[PDB]
Order: structure tokens, then C-alpha cells, then sequence
């Protein structure tokens, strides 16, 4: 199996640890972990193109989109490769993450390793918001925490 | 060309931005940038195996060594792929990094993207120290700052 990991940090209180595992190169990636310090509700959760944190999370660029598609949710055919939807936090400030995704990979051209995982301010509308921004960013707003996805033991 | 970047962070602050560029996949990688907050003298500078900073720089594991060789300096045939020698800081605490290396890569089996760059406490003896640890770590000591190497624009 192939494994990867991301430590999410930012300028505020949001922080987390996300793990990735892919049993087979043509198989799904399991994604799990925790993010704390969040406001209650949905927070957009994406892989962005660049593993560049030079100036903070802004440096990561747009959603990872090697197929030049519109933004969507993880269960949509029309999505960016990096579109992992939302994480949802309770009034404890914690989002428990446990998902499986069939479009991201830890090898090949859809590889997310070396790119940035970002948790956002606001909900991602999964491209169903009915405006132009919805099909580019999902209207998820600013970047609260991020990290470069790295190769794990 | 292919480009990568690493934001190094540690207590001091020891911090720096290191850029990587490789004109072709069969060619050398140019490495440049600046690290501040260092004590005067040599500091070991290596790519470590894992891009895991879960518990800090310790989580990055040993030097990146896909070929199962002993530790050396960057000019040695017998070296780890991750062996980039030392950076040298002056009294101002700044090391200017300018390296070209023919063994690291930003693609293929020796790709360093997704792995951790680390700057160390002490000098790397380049495997010439005459003891057991010299040919494993270069006796460079603890890890002052690190970051995951990411894909750049
Ligand atoms: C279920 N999965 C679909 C995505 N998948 C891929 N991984 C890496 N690169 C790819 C390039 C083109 C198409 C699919 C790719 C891995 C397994
Ligand atoms: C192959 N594997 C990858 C997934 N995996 C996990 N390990 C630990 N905690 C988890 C929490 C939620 C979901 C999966 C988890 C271990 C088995
Ligand atoms: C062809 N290239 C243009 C970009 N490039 C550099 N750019 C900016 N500063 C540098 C400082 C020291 C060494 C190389 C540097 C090197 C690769
Ligand atoms: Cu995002
Ligand atoms: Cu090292
Ligand atoms: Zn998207
Ligand atoms: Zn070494």
C-alpha cells in the first residue's frame, strides 16, 4: 500500500492531521483524521495545485484540476481531481474525517502528493450554487489551514 | 522545466525558503534560497525519506536513500540521494544556499517532491568522520527546521 500524510496549520486556531492510504494504484484512497478549532458547520476541503506555502495558503493556487473540469463535489463526475467536498465541525470545533475517494491518487498523473490540502472558511456548495464562482471554488471562501501532502511510512 | 519549493520552519526562528528547478527530467536540479536564524558555521542539509511532520521533524525518518548506500557528501559517488552536504551561516545567522545537484530529481525514482528537507544542528562530516554514525547521518545532530518539498508553479 501507499501512504501519505498532511499536517494542517494556518494563522489562526485551525489545525489538523489527515492521513491517506491507497491499497492499489488503481484503487480508492482512504482519507481520515481530525481537524480542530473550526467554527460549527461545513468547511470546504480540497487539494490545491501547488505544494507552495511561501506566502501562506494562498500560494497553493487553485483546486488541483489536471483534466480542466468545472468544480463539483466528490460524488460528481464533473469535478476537479482535488474536490473532496466539505468537512463538518460540531460545537466542539472538531471535524472527524473519514472518507474514501476514487478520483484522487497517491501515484500517477492524479497524484496529490506534493500538493496542498486546504480547509476553508465557509461551505463548499459543490458547484450547485447557481453562480460563476460556484463552478470554480464552490464559494468556500478563505483558507484557514493547509499543508503539503507528503510521503508517509 | 519542473519546479519545487520548501518552507523550512523551526524554533529560533530557524526559517527559510528553498527553491528547486530542473530544466529536464534527465538533468541536474538547481537549489537556491536563504535560511535565517542559524548559529554561525556549518549545518547539515538533507532530504529525508518521509514528508511526514506529524510529530515534527523527527517524523521525516532517515536520509532519503533509495539505493541503500552509505552517507556521503554531494560530490561523492557513495552517498544517499538526499545528501546535499552543508549550508554555512555567518554571524548574521544567514546561510545563502546555491547548489546544483545531479543525484536528486523532481521526477522519477529519485524524486524528492513529497519528502522533507531538513537543516541540522551541527556540521555534516560528509561521511569522513571515522565513526559508525558518520556513514549514516554525518553526525549533523538534531533537526532545527524542516518542511515538505512541494510542487511549484
Ligand atoms: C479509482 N482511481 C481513479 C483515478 N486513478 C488515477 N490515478 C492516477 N492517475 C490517473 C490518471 C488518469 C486517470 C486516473 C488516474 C487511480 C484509481
Ligand atoms: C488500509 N487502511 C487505511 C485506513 N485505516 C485507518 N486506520 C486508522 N484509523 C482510521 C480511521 C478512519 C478510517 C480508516 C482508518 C487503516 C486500514
Ligand atoms: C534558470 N533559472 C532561473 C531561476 N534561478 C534562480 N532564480 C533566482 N535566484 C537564484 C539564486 C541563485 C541561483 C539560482 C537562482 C535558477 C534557475
Ligand atoms: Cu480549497
Ligand atoms: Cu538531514
Ligand atoms: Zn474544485
Ligand atoms: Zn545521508
Amino acid at each position: 500500500a501507499t501512504k501519505a500524510v498532511c499536517v494542517l496549520k494556518g494563522d489562526g486556531p485551525v489545525q489538523g492531521i489527515i492521513n491517506f492510504e491507497q491499497k492499489e494504484s488503481n484503487g480508492p484512497v482512504k482519507v481520515w483524521g481530525s481537524i480542530k478549532g473550526l467554527t460549527e458547520g461545513l468547511h470546504g476541503f480540497h487539494v490545491h495545485e501547488f505544494g507552495d506555502n511561501t506566502a501562506g495558503c494562498t500560494s497553493a493556487g487553485p483546486h488541483f484540476n489536471p483534466l480542466s473540469r468545472k468544480h463539483g463535489g466528490p460524488k460528481d463526475e464533473e469535478r476537479h481531481v482535488g474536490d473532496l467536498g466539505n468537512v463538518t465541525a460540531d460545537k466542539d470545533g472538531v471535524a472527524d474525517v473519514s472518507t474514501e475517494d476514487s478520483v484522487i491518487s497517491l501515484s500517477g498523473d492524479h497524484c496529490i502528493t506534493g500538493r496542498t490540502l486546504v480547509v476553508h472558511e465557509k461551505a463548499d456548495d459543490l458547484g450547485k450554487g447557481g453562480n460563476e464562482e460556484s463552478t470554480k471554488t464552490g464559494n468556500a471562501g478563505s483558507r484557514l489551514a493547509c499543508g503539503v501532502i507528503g510521503i508517509a511510512q
